[PDB]
RNA sequence: AGAGCACUUUUAUCACCGUGUCCCCAAUCUGGAUAUUUUGUGUG
């Protein structure tokens, strides 16, 4: 129905199983942009448990929505190599296991990187009451967002959409997520998104519409 | 409350040492601001 734009001077958004060295994408994943429109919201996430793994979300019960995403400008991105916060992944031994209080000890610098601006239109296609849930969260009783206000009809941009085996793509998104708990699963099979260069409104195509 | 973003860019250090821009030189040589001009006119 209705969509909003955002700005940020500085962004990061790491792929999972990045290893050792860390990287970036140059658009957020889509987990990301539905954990910011729930936290946005209000409402907390569903799963209150603390232990090995703290991502067990069901499905069973989740607001609706279709979710696109525009970009506006082409951003570049720098490096910075101070330290890490290591896990064990050796025998090991010595001081660790003596201590042992949420321990992490064993401490070796390599790499990341980060953005260097951010300034998107976020479409939304969502339920009448989520949308009035969303206005009272922001209007009523990580350097990762800086402010937010709703122009929806004028600044347009570009937009994504997956590509099909045919031609070739152009300045694309290496990958991309749609739904992700950090537990034995499938994951998500659609990797690959393009953008396309257009004034008018994003087709059809474009939008996604999140199982969750 | 965004695929949970911490635990690290950390601790010391003289670009130092000696070194005359020095030694001679002329702005020299001549030239009539010259030629004429009444402060005149009257008052116890």
């Amino acid at each position: 129905t209705r969509y909003l734009r955002l700005k940020a001077p500085f962004a990061a958004f790491r792929p999972f199983q990045s290893g050792s060295f860390r990287s970036t994408t140059p658009v957020p994943s889509f987990s990301a942009v539905y954990g910011l429109l729930l936290n946005l919201a209000g409402i907390e996430q569903r799963q209150e448990v603390e232990g090995k793994v703290t991502l067990i979300k069901p499905k069973a019960e989740l607001p609706k929505l279709a979710i696109a995403i525009g970009q506006v400008k082409p951003s570049s991105t720098s490096l910075i190599n101070q330290q890490l916060h290591n896990y064990p992944v050796g025998n090991s031994g010595k001081e660790f296991a003596s201590r042992t209080f949420g321990s992490k000890y064993w401490i070796a610098p390599v790499r990341r990187e980060v953005l260097v601006n951010l300034d998107l239109i976020i479409g939304l296609q969502s339920p009448v009451e989520f949308w009035q849930k969303l206005d009272q969260g922001l209007k009523g009783e990580n350097f990762l967002f800086d402010e937010i206000y709703p122009i929806e009809k004028p600044d347009l941009a570009s937009w994504y959409c997956p590509l099909e085996p045919d031609t070739r793509p152009n300045q694309g998104a290496c990958r991309l997520t749609l739904w992700i708990d950090r537990e034995n699963n499938t994951q998500t099979t659609i990797k690959v998104f393009s953008p396309s260069d257009f004034r008018l409104e994003p087709p059809a195509k474009a939008w996604q519409q999140l199982p969750g």
